């Protein structure tokens, strides 16, 4: 499970990221994002 | 402020990343962890 919590932060995190990207070009945020998404696939391998 | 609030969920995750890491040694776990702390002084450096 404390795999799922992170999971679940993470998912978190990435909307209020996305929510910043419907109003700002900001490439750094939109690079960030793209980490957050390998992030979350690492942990879908993991949690099988 | 939006920038703050992302800013406050990162440092909020790692905490939970760091944790993982007391108990397990996942070189998966440390190397998210790694780019959050970019993500974090990115974060930083725009926020002056
Ligand atoms: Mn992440
Ligand atoms: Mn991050």
């Amino acid at each position: 499970d404390y795999l799922r919590e992170l999971l679940k932060l993470e998912l978190q995190l990435i909307k209020q990221y996305r929510e910043a990207l419907e109003y700002v070009k900001l490439p750094v945020l939109a690079k960030i994002l793209e980490d957050e998404e390998k992030h979350i696939e690492w942990l879908e391998t993991i949690l099988g």
